[PDB]
């Protein structure tokens, strides 16, 4: 039977009850021991509470607001006897203030992004740089530099990012593995870091094909999508982001840095969504993905950058996302971007909705001896509906890295603030691994110069053919 | 009952039987008088030949060739008893050596396209200038000078090109009523370019969007469309291509013109399928086109020229493709372009395929005092069931075109070497309009700069909405 991994003793308050809320809950149910009535399900979503009653859990309609915050979840979240969870799974809520919060009440804490409050992206006075998700993380980071230790929270635990930051160090491993290096992993933030160098890894994609399809044609003026689609819209207005490796010799006119922070980020005056690179999965091979910022563009970056004495940064992958999205999707965003507004309306699809597909997720590490290697989840729609309830794959894939990050907070309960690089991969992965189908690591010889030049010229750099230069669709 | 308009008392003989050749064959059938037996088909699929079979028609499994043709054509074209006619809708073949053969033995001549003999776009000595249109159809002009009068072979004379030329006559002359532009209706090209100058047009968009839906989701690494595959893929992988307007003010870098020739276009250094224009029909509203190569937006910006006394352009309108296809096209572009290289199969969406949709095609006019006005056809693949066989409503829109043209031709039969802008727009009109289900013209309010400036600096014109500065999607 399916593993129960630790009590929680305390109240356990799920913030938002959408498409990654409804796949947690029945995992948080099936995984850990507790009286059922310690959990509550908030959310303001009329249809979230029809589905909540049906799955007999407490649930409380109401949004979460900077307002209101202090008054709703301390109280929920103290109740005892013990250390409650905030598992919070929500839009238009501050990852920072409630995890703050919970921090302060002794509660452990998730995430899978880091989201301001409502309002913030439709401001007519924040500029470019303010939206980033890099400017958002330092948030998280000055956070942990004011208040070390603690209650552990865990900040940005979902599929990407997440699960992938683990995915980068099996990789690492990996490589060294193929190329018939022997000897003990890396158990440090800069062992890792020089792992990477001196396999000599350029850069990393977060290389990602849905390919779920619908029962239904798409319809006209609606979004559609196998998660969260005010949240994809809103991270795909946001500016296209990357960290920024050291090995780039080449930028775009519009690409702008930072003046602060951990220096590893970069991000372009153009929405994400609306960017396209050249990339690779095992399922799609050479495909487009577009460039919407993921805080693990930057913490990927950052984690695995090598100082010199100095201080300088003498080696850092580029990282970014290279996402194709499910067809619909791109339907969807070509839509939206054709109108210049969005929709009337939208749709998360359900696993009663999908005929078919996976949602193929991994991460592409480049410019090592062997060219490029891809390592992730083919996690099926078919598979998907054998494991796990309520959820399509693409909602299991981050609901299980939640269940994860969960174990390893109740595991390592005094930890502080911690993003998915900073926990055990292995005892994560393990965790996690049940629901990802086949995990699995593929080399190619595909480089984003493959039939380059065309019938045009092109400004390309022929002598690096991992090269931003040559990623970006121009 | 059907107007059967003429007799047809020669061979009738018909290059291609693909999708528009499945679809003209029965309105050839339908609107003239001839011995069946003397009707042959001419086409080197087997798919093909079955399909004539199937209809009792004499069929020659050959590909027409640049070593075969005359051999080939001349016993077919002269067979008797008096004029032939040439309808020619293949892919792969020269249509000027064609239509000069046709010529040179008396027989009348109709296509869809100036297209070059296979092998033409694989050259890899072929510069860009020597892909685009303008150049294609320079060729078939200087044919024109070369011997002027005889024969009458109609160029290009589809849904657009073609049909569209009409409805640019028709949206002037509801401009000028609706405008108050007094004055008698143009018979002459230079009155017509006149009217244009007049109402102060300074560009058209041939704005296109097909809705129809397959019963099938898309299959990877198929490209799917609603007509020709072979013949979409070669023109999106041209050159992107516009006639050039006088009121233009910018161009991109990678803008090229023509050292020679009629002197109104430009091209782009980036594949037509791949570029994005903003554009705008009644049913999309909004949208993204792709600047897709057509010899109508030459030829069209050619016909509406005024030129002084010196023979210099002073008024040009721009005019270009802004083609939305459809849903499952949409998505073979993207994978294609993301993979750089043609999928491993291709389909044509059959009617039988289709559950629904129409394909909107009219020309946008744009820069005169109502703003914009859209003026084009809403046929609905439902319409199309009822009143002809064998096709979907991209395929009627272009085989009646054709059927137009033969019309015209029979009546016209000494015309010379023509375009669909040479011919009688109103006759052209009365005999395919049948088959065009609703035709509406539509005013907007809407511009390219809509909504803009928005989230991100962009390099607008902010002094006149509908400069291609604006339109063009960078
Ligand atoms: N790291 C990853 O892999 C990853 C993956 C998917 C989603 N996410 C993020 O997880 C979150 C949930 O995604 P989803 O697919 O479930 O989104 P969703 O749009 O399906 O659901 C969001 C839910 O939040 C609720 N909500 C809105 N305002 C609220 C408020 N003020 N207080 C409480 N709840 C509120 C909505 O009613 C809705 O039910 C989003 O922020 C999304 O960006 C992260
Ligand atoms: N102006 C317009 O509106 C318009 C619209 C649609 C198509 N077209 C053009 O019309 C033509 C026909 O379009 P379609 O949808 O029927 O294309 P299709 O791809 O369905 O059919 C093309 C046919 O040409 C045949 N063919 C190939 N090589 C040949 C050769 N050497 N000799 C004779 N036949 C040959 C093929 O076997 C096939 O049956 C294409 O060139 C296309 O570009 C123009
Ligand atoms: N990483 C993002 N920008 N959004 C969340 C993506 C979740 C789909 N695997
Ligand atoms: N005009 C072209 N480039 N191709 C022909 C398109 C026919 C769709 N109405």
């Amino acid at each position: 039977d399916w593993p129960v991994y630790h009590r929680i003793d305390g109240p356990i308050v799920m913030i938002g009850f959408g498409s990654i809320g409804r796949g947690t809950l029945p995992l948080i149910e099936r995984h850990f021991a507790f009286d059922r009535s310690k959990l509550v399900v908030i959310d303001p979503s009329d249809e979230a509470r029809k589905l909540a009653e049906a799955r007999g859990v407490r649930f409380i309609q109401q949004a979460v607001t900077r307002d209101n915050y202090r008054e709703l979840l301390v109280p929920l979240l103290t109740a005892g006897p013990g250390q409650g969870f905030c598992v919070n799974l929500s839009v238009d809520t501050s990852s920072l203030d409630i995890m703050e919060l919970a921090r302060e009440n002794g509660a452990l804490y998730i995430d899978t992004v880091v989201e301001p409050w409502l309002g913030f992206y439709f401001d007519p006075d924040l500029k470019p740089e303010a939206r980033s998700n890099y400017a958002l993380r330092e948030t998280v980071l000055a956070a942990r530099r004011n208040k070390p230790g603690g209650t552990t929270a865990v900040s940005c635990c979902g599929a990407n990012p997440g699960m992938v930051s683990w995915f980068v160090k099996q990789a690492l491993v990996n490589l060294a593995a193929d190329l018939g290096v022997t000897g003990e992993e890396p158990t440090t933030r800069e062992e890792w870091a020089r792992l990477a160098m001196d396999l000599g890894v350029k850069g990393i994609h977060i290389a990602e094909r849905d390919t779920q399809r619908a029962s239904f044609p798409k319809p006209f003026d609606v979004f559609v999508n196998t998660w969260s689609v005010e949240g994809f819209v809103s991270e795909g207005l946001q500016p296209a982001e990357l960290g920024w490796g050291t090995f780039e010799r080449w930028m775009p006119d519009n690409a702008r840095g930072h003046d602060s922070g951990c220096g590893a980020g970069i991000y372009l005056l153009q929405p994400g969504a609306n960017t396209r690179v050249r990339s690779w999965t095992p399922t799609a091979m050479a495909q487009y993905g577009f460039l919407v910022t993921s805080n693990e563009s930057i913490s990927i970056a950052d984690f695995l950058t090598v100082r010199d004495a100095a201080g300088q940064a003498v080696y850092r992958p580029t990282c970014h996302y290279a996402y194709h999205p499910c067809n619909d999707a791109v339907l969807s965003l070509h839509e939206m971007f054709g109108s210049g507004k969005r929709q009337s309306d939208w749709r998360i699809l359900d696993e009663t909705e999908i005929v078919d597909g996976i949602d193929e997720l991994g991460v592409l590490l480049y410019g090592h001896g062997k060219n490029a290697y891809w390592y992730g989840s083919q996690l099926s729609i078919e598979e998907t509906r054998r494991i796990a309830p309520d959820q399509n794959a693409t909602g299991l894939q981050v609901s299980s890295a939640v269940l994860a990050g969960m174990v390893w907070a109740l595991e390592n309960p005094n930890a502080g603030i911690v993003e998915a690089d900073d926990l055990d991969f292995r005892r994560c992965l393990e965790v996690q691994t049940p629901y990802l189908g086949p995990v699995v690591g593929v080399y190619t010889d595909w480089t984003p110069l493959a039939g380059r030049p065309g019938l045009f010229p092109e400004d390309i750099d022929t002598s690096d053919p991992w090269q931003f230069r040559n990623v970006l669709v121009r």
